[PDB]
């Protein structure tokens, strides 16, 4: 239990190594302007995503950083989002921990 891949298609996408605890915990629930919620974890690093557009500071949920849009690099799921623009860390991963399947490295 130790790789979390796109639930979708199986894509590789990052470790339970990689989790980053911001503000004192990896989870956070929020909710974007549509009032969908979100249970995100927060990971130092992620690969097989693709990230759309050039980064928005618009209603983000971590104070000093931007966000872009993170699409599973594969089957186009929407995974979570990229920030970057702050400062320890300067990036960082939030991904949607219902749209990851996690096991066997
Ligand atoms: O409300 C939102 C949607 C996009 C990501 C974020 O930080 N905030
Ligand atoms: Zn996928």
């Amino acid at each position: 239990a130790s790789i979390f891949r796109c639930r979708q298609c199986g894509q590789t996408i990052s470790r339970r190594d990689w989790l980053l605890p911001m503000g004192g915990d990896h989870e956070h629930v929020v909710f974007n302007p549509a009032g969908m919620i979100f249970r995100v974890w927060c990971f130092s690093l992620a690969q097989g995503l693709r990230l759309i557009g050039a980064p928005s500071g618009e209603f983000s949920w971590f104070k000093g950083y931007d966000w872009t849009i993170a699409l599973c690099g594969q089957c186009g799921s929407h995974l979570g989002w990229h920030y970057e623009g702050g400062s320890q860390p300067q990036t960082f991963f939030g991904l949607i921990k219902d749209r990851l399947a996690e096991g066997p490295a």
